[PDB]
């Protein structure tokens, strides 16, 4: 269809939709292409590198950076490209990359009887967290000539990240 | 487009086109949202257990249950949620789900020699006959809190099925 | 959408577009179907083989044979079907088969920085381009009885296949 | 070697060696045959199952039953048949079985920093829990007409435990 | 150990050891070697090919070319290099290689309730059949420039097998 | 047996025996220990990373730092832990670590026709060798806390790497 465009859900924003972009454990970075309305290679990580859980965005949101918000969703097994998740936000990551500021919403699926016990930020492990970090630090190290550059700021609970998807959704509107 | 509606195919009902859900082998239980236009995930199941065959709907049909027939399909290599692949109707699972009565239609890949001598039921070997049982006996029990349940009543054979097939496929048309 | 109809691309004919069809590693022949609108199963390969390479074709082209330009991609990680990757094309694989002529475009995924060595056919190792040839001489012989068969007729260097592309990029247009 | 009599360890009883037999995610229950010297397939399950976690004896131990304690470990990526892998014991997982009462020990890859949050057994998710329960309980349904049956009894923390690794472990030098 | 020397079995020449070597699917020919005491890697196969079914020996036979007698087996999950599994005798693939006249065990995991309807030739599918013996015809295609060459003769049935593993039984008792 | 006391080959310093520890592609690091003689698990690396290529150790060899020289390789299907596999030499890597200055064989396998083609460092993709490189440099940047670290100081070719062999083979005996 037009998978930017889907409805955010009606449980929103405590539990929202999210259009899965890159399974977790890939190394292939694909996009979805609103222009060309299918999924996309946008490139192959340049290192031995893979992404620490399924990364995808919530339709019908719209960042400071115009582009949907983007989020992290820690699974049981791994999602593919294109599929539609309920996804339970539990918290941000914040970043900044050469473009500018980001915050990254953090998810669990939510319909996982696996992870029914993740409900905030302090509720990932902390190696899990240590792990997504050091991978937005090093994942674009051989893209620097590129002009590609990241630095992670910090965490936010549920409370923030609330506040946040709240925000695109407004601001999606307009 | 709308995945539910396509064609049944020309070889029906001997042979049908079928849209796939669920890959064998796979824990993530994806459906087609012909609302959203595009798969979901409705659940990953909670037990460690994965779909024996590949599972998903016949388009154009309308089980007394108001949803197309639904069927479960062996395959040499698992398929990819969303594909269409013309399917071999040799059988029927009987059984009765929280909602209510239930049947499903057991298929082997058409287009595929190594299964080209699985021409009725009697032809499913036991060994799988018993895990595909086991496997919709089991796979709810830890979701009946969540008022779920099912019981298997049966086979039935390749003439059996057909008729029924027939019957979905009369039906939708109404 | 309709795949067959994307846009070839902005560096064509050097880089373009290519919808996946088959990934690499894979026995599972799909085909995109625009009369269906989706990705269908054309058959599993009934020798104990797989692609050697992700198998697709170039969207708004026509090649004499009436079909979009097929094509075989060099990749670090397989694709999967239906999505759309940008090719920097190296050289041609000619072949006969049961119903002609037929000339492959052979590619590398454009945005890996691994493959970047990779310019023209003389770049692609012999022991890759001998795999690839007894790929396609053998795959269909247990399609002989069906009345399929190929025979390899040889490689062509960058030169030749960008008027190739070029040639059914025109025809298309027609 | 000799597997089932390697060192059980210096760190012990809180961190102990253990022979893995069967990987997560593995429905080839492999076992370590003293008397071969090699592991030997013990069987395939018959149901669409696999182990809920990698599966293994610590050497040096001798449980009620004449054999070595068994255990479950947490892994973040299954292993392999025959390595020898330090475990953090947290509980235990009581059960009656055909041949009779049996305890088998709950673990966590001690050298994984993504785990090392699991500290009792009250730390493993019951999500989790209830994934391996369900699956001592149903994965011998289909082994019935042969005689075999699983109860699962309940469940024990990290100081019950303790005290099972400790006597396993005096009896074997008995 | 020695795994040529592993007992071949009390419930030979029926059911009989054997050692595997290469996982079905792989295309890492892997050997045992008794000089070396482990698994080494003879080669990779050359064209886009995998085994069939699982490749290996049955221990404590000597075959007429001086080694043991060698055997594919059907297997629902791959097994992996030098695991010891119990293999159900049905039939036998005669081919002549390079080296001269050989023949193949062909057998089914026994301890799999799936290929419990497998006990002659007869039953194994002829489209896997076929796959087997395309599979000896073209997968040393590559090496022939390096002498290597294969026929496949013919097939024989359960009767046949036994009175060939029995011979190789004596003979290696000698 | 004790894997690191097999031979070092016939053909070296050209071409040598090498025990794998690691397969490529796996975030599982294991290593052979002699004491127990078998595989173990060292760890599971902190990030979201796996080797670029099979690492394992060359038997009966060296090291200035007291062990096996030590080195990665390039295969087409990664290979699995204890398993001999013959390496043609074609390159050095230089790196700095914690214990001290270190240096890692790069080889191909030698029985895969695929890779012929790599003779000498200049012939490894430089998008390859920066992975490699990009790998050593954050792989223990997690274990920092833990006094761990290392610096890639450079490349060589294969008449250093030669030269390095044969040192560690003499050392060995000496």
């Amino acid at each position: 269809a037009n998978l930017k465009s889907l409805p955010v859900g009606d449980k929103a924003p405590e539990v929202v939709h999210m259009v899965i972009e890159v399974p977790r454990g890939s190394g292939n970075k694909y996009e979805y292409d609103p222009d060309l309305g299918a999924i996309k290679l946008d490139r192959v990580l340049p290192g031995a590198q893979f992404y620490p859980g399924d990364y995808g965005f919530i339709p019908s949101t719209l960042a400071e950076d115009g582009d949907p918000l983007d989020g992290l969703v820690l699974s049981t097994y791994p999602l593919l490209p294109g599929v539609v998740v309920e996804v339970r936000v539990v918290g941000l990551l914040l970043m900044e990359d050469e473009k500018g500021g980001d915050a990254k919403v953090i998810g669990v699926v939510a319909e996982d009887q696996r992870l029914d016990h993740i409900q905030d930020i302090g509720d990932v492990p902390e190696g899990v967290k240590q792990e997504i970090q050091h991978f937005f630090e090093t994942y674009k190290a051989l893209e620097a000539k590129k002009g590609k550059w990241v630095k992670v700021t910090g965490w936010r609970d549920r409370k923030a990240a609330l506040e946040e998807v709240r925000a695109c959704i407004a601001r999606y509107k307009g």
